[PDB]
C-alpha cells in the first residue's frame, strides 16, 4: 500500500495474510486474501500460478504483522487450492484473476470468528457502486514502488472507483481492462496497492453494508499518474464462486 496508513487486522478483520514454504524450511509471503466463510479463502490466481501445488502454502487470519505473531491469530494448511479455469496473462492484464482457498487447521478446523477474524460479505450479482464511490484497500505490500522490503504492519488506503469507460481511455489501460475488472485511485495518484497487496480486499459500503467489492490483481507501476488499481469484479464471478464452495 503506497500512502495511506498503518492498521491492524481489527480493521479489517477478513484479512488472510498468504505466505508459501520453501525448499529447506524458509517461509516468505506471497499475497493477500479475504475470508468469505468460515473454511474458505478468496485471493487472485496469479498468486499462485507459478507454485500451483496447495502443499507448498500457509495461512493466517487474525494476523496484523508480516514476520511476527500477532496474539490470537490463527494457522492454516490448505485443504484445497481452487484457480480460475480461464486464467490468462497477457504483459500487463491478468484475466479471470480469482481463485479459492479452502483452509484447515492441523487439527482440522475452520476459521473460529472472534475479534480478530470476521467473514466478508459478498456483492449481490452486477451490483456495484457507481463511479467515484471511496472504497478501501488493505495489505502488507509495498510502500513505495522501489522498496526491497515489504512493510512489517499491515496498512491500508482509501481509493475511488473509476468508470469502466474511463479506464479504458488508450492514456489509462485501453483495451487490457475488461467488464470483469474495476479500476480504482486516489484523484491524486498519491496513494494505491503495489506488488504484495495482490489477492487482498477492496472493500465498499453497499446499502450500508460492508462487501468484497474487488481483489487487488494488477497495474503499471504504484500510485503512477494515469495508471489506476486494476481489481478483480467479484459481483461478476458469483456463480463460480458459488459452484466451487
Ligand atoms: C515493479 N512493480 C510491480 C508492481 C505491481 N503492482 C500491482 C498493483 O496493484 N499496482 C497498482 N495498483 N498500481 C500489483 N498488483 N502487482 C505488482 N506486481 C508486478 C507483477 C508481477 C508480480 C506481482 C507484483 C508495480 N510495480
Amino acid at each position: 500500500i503506497i500512502g495511506g496508513e498503518f492498521t491492524t487486522i481489527e480493521n479489517q478483520p477478513w484479512f488472510a495474510a498468504i505466505y508459501r514454504r520453501h525448499r529447506g524450511g524458509s517461509v516468505t509471503y506471497v499475497c493477500g486474501g479475504s475470508l468469505i466463510s468460515p473454511c474458505w479463502v478468496i485471493s487472485a490466481t496469479h498468486c499462485f500460478i507459478d507454485y500451483p501445488k496447495k502443499e507448498d502454502y500457509i495461512v493466517y487470519l487474525g494476523r496484523s504483522r508480516l514476520n511476527s505473531n500477532t496474539q490470537g491469530e490463527m494457522k492454516f494448511e490448505v485443504e484445497n487450492l481452487i484457480l480460475h479455469k480461464d486464467y490468462s496473462a497477457d504483459t500487463l492484464a491478468h484475466h479471470n484473476d480469482i481463485a479459492l482457498l479452502k483452509i484447515r487447521s492441523k487439527e482440522g478446523r475452520c476459521a473460529q470468528p472472534s475479534r480478530t477474524i470476521q467473514t466478508i460479505a459478498l456483492p449481490s450479482m452486477y451490483n456495484d457502486p457507481q463511479f467515484g464511490t471511496s472504497c478501501e484497500i488493505t495489505g502488507f505490500g509495498k510502500e513505495q514502488s522501489t522498496d526491497y522490503l515489504y512493510p512489517e504492519q499491515l496498512k491500508m488506503t482509501v481509493v475511488k472507483l473509476i468508470s469502466h469507460r474511463e479506464c479504458q481511455q488508450p492514456h489509462y489501460y485501453g483495451s487490457e481492462v475488461t467488464t470483469k475488472m474495476l479500476c480504482a485511485a486516489d484523484p491524486q495518484w498519491k496513494t494505491d496497492s503495489c506488488q504484495g497487496d495482490s489477492g487482498g480486499p477492496l472493500v465498499c459500503s453497499l446499502q450500508g453494508r460492508m462487501t468484497l467489492t474487488g481483489i487487488v490483481s494488477w497495474g503499471r507501476g504504484c500510485a503512477l499518474k494515469d495508471k489506476p488499481g486494476v481489481y478483480t469484479r467479484v459481483s461478476h464471478f458469483l456463480p463460480w464462486i458459488r459452484s466451487h464452495t
